[PDB]
């Protein structure tokens, strides 16, 4: 786990390698899909966000490496996520006290993408990095990934890495009498270079970042987006810094974003966001076994979103706006034994200029029967403040297509959480399970109208409006290994969620379904890998206010690695077939309920690693 400086690591926690992430699809809400607990708000092939224990937006965190993303995908899920899952080392799924060391109102888990973009060491024989290609059969998508670091002298180590896609209209099953799904097709690219040092004592490094995403818009010339985004970021860490201390960490950060909601070759919907988030983390001495790490995060995001309207005739969906964060936070455990009782804070004051302060806290305790055989119970006060968005919205959003309303007397999201959990894993029998309950006193939600003034899948009004709220659910999984060789298991997950007491007793809007999932994995023999993987997946009878029925479908997902030591490093085969049984796979999570996913589709592509 790097994302935390100090390592508070829970039985909930998991890390996905990044061999496989190259073999998983391009985005991140897609690609995590399949691992219980997170769903896909997929709108088209272009963008997704991971829905979290049916938790999105500002609720879950994504970072770009112990850094803001700088995005706009927080505002709606048709927006891209940036981040490069194709160039990351290892993405890490997380949850306890480390969520409030970057973000408040973070419920979920968090979700750290680390990036090779600053090296942090001395490259193996000089040189190192890899090289990928893969084509998927229906899409028709084209993936070109790349990465470089070279030993530039003795303790300079340079980067540079790089990406292309190119998919067009994917094929959908049954859709009325269509091959494909028209207006689809999701064009990127991305790359990024950083010079950095090397230790000891440690690294000191610089890093540019650029990406520019062309997809189109299902459900609405022809609707498609076009973004670009650069990132000058700095990264820092030694082992060293001043008596008393075991570690020092800076992290500054730049993302300019912008993206044009475009309808052929004309701007509709301007987007924008000025990011500069700066932070000194800092993980002190352990006093008599006991560890902690405090720091102070000074956040500036200079937002807007016009639209062709000049500004003098009609008020804009989002004005310019001025949000400024000033964050104090830390963390600290105590080992005893074989007992882990960790407690994290965050204090932070909002300065919107065109003052509230919030106040979170966290405390988990980890009991150790044997290791490993984790059972730990956590529960965490969280206060996030709401944004411009919830309060400033007064516009038409074109890609949704609906007129967001906000209102001027709103209070901030407390919420009162708790959840348990249980993992165990030797040899024969491993299995994860976990138990999660949230209770809001104030739950901000996009409440669908209703008149209103007057007089007005056509044209939708919401209106941001306080609620009281509770959700709880179960999630895990569980592997049988007759042998080491192979690897049988099953898994499983549930959601559900209500609102309670308005200013009655309805549910809450867009939960994601029930899915049972079978696992397959046979290694026979040594390099070639195989797998099959069954996700059973349920209707959603209970729905929200003005929502309707979703299913309900039989997915079913074949695999098949092969790895190879030749000369240049390691090179990685691999074959994967999705949804052979062509079922209509309907999401009842992302926006795009009515429209179906991508039916049957094959995959061939080869990653070089060095
Ligand atoms: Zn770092
Ligand atoms: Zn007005
Ligand atoms: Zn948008």
């Amino acid at each position: 786990a790097t994302s935390g400086l100090l390592h508070t690591s829970t039985a909930s926690d998991k890390i996905i390698s990044g061999d496989t992430l190259r073999q998983k699809a391009v985005n991140l809400g897609d690609a995590l899909d399949g691992v219980p607990g997170i769903h896909a708000s997929q709108y088209g092939g272009g963008a997704s966000a991971p829905v979290i224990r049916g938790q999105t937006g500002r609720r879950i965190k994504v970072l770009n490496h112990h850094g803001e993303t700088g995005d706009m995908a927080d505002f709606s899920p048709d927006h891209a996520i940036m981040v490069d899952t194709a160039l990351s080392q290892q993405v890490e799924i997380l949850r306890g006290p480390v969520t409030l060391l970057y973000s408040s109102g973070n419920v979920a888990g968090l979700v750290d993408v680390a990036d090779g973009k600053i090296p942090e060491k001395m490259p193996e024989n000089g040189v190192s990095g890899e090289l990928g290609l893969r084509l998927s059969s229906g899409n028709l998508e084209k993936l070109t990934s790349g990465g470089i670091n070279i030993g530039l002298g003795k303790n300079f180590v340079l980067h540079t890495e790089g990406l292309y896609r190119k998919s067009g209209d994917y094929a959908v099953p049954r859709y009325r009498n269509l091959k494909r799904l028209p207006d689809s097709h999701a064009d990127s690219q991305t790359g990024s270079i950083g010079l950095s040092w090397v230790g000891e004592k440690g690294f000191i490094g610089v890093a540019y970042s650029d990406r520019r995403d062309q997809y189109g818009l299902p459900a609405h010339g022809r609707p498609w987006i076009d973004l670009r985004n650069k990132r000058y970021e700095l990264r820092a860490e030694w082992k060293q810094p001043f008596p008393g201390f075991e570690a020092l960490r800076v992290h500054l950060n730049r993302n300019d974003y912008r993206h044009d909601e475009k309808a052929g070759d004309a701007v509709e919907n301007f987007f924008n966001n000025q990011t500069q988030n700066a932070r000194i983390e800092l993980r002190h001495q352990p006093i008599g076994r006991l560890k902690g790490s405090w720091g102070v995060q000074y956040l500036q995001q200079k937002s807007s979103a016009l639209s062709a309207i000049s500004e003098a005739v009609k008020q804009p969906m989002l004005l310019d706006n001025k949000v400024q964060h000033y964050s104090f936070f830390g963390v600290e455990q105590a080992n005893w034994d074989n007992f882990t009782l960790e407690g994290g804070v965050r204090v932070e004051k909002q300065k919107a200029s065109i003052r509230q302060t919030a106040r979170s806290f966290a405390l988990s305790g980890n009991w150790y029967f044997t290791p490993q055989h984790k059972l730990s119970l956590t529960a965490s006060h969280q206060e996030r403040l709401p944004s411009t968005q919830e309060l400033y919205a007064h516009g038409k959003h074109v890609a949704t297509n609906t007129f967001e309303v906000g209102n001027k007397h709103l209070n901030k999201e407390r919420s009162n959480n708790i959840e348990l959990a249980l993992g165990y894993e030797g040899d024969r029998w491993q299995y994860n399970l976990a138990l999660y309950r949230n209770r809001f006193g104030n739950y901000i939600y996009a409440q669908t109208l209703n008149d209103g003034r007057g007089p007005k899948s056509e044209m939708k009004l919401v209106r941001y409006n306080q609620s009281g709220a509770d959700f709880y659910g179960a999630e895990g999984e569980i592997y049988f290994k007759p042998t080491p060789r192979y690897r049988i298991g099953v898994s499983g997950d549930y959601v559900r969620g209500r609102l309670k007491n308005l200013p009655d007793d309805q549910n809450a809007p867009r939960v994601p379904a029930a899915r049972l999932g079978f696992h397959l994995k046979a290694s026979l023999t040594d390099r070639i890998d195989a797998n099959l993987d069954y996700y059973r997946v349920f209707a959603q009878n209970k729905l929200a206010r003005y929502e309707t029925r979703t299913p309900g479908h039989h997915m079913l997902n074949l695999g098949a690695n092969y790895r190879r030591n030749t000369r240049y490093g390691e090179w990685n085969w691999y074959v994967k077939a999705d949804n052979l049984l062509n079922q209509s796979v309907y999401a009842h999570s992302s926006f795009l309920s009515d429209t179906p996913q991508m039916g049957r589709s094959f995959t061939g592509g080869v990653n070089v690693k060095f």
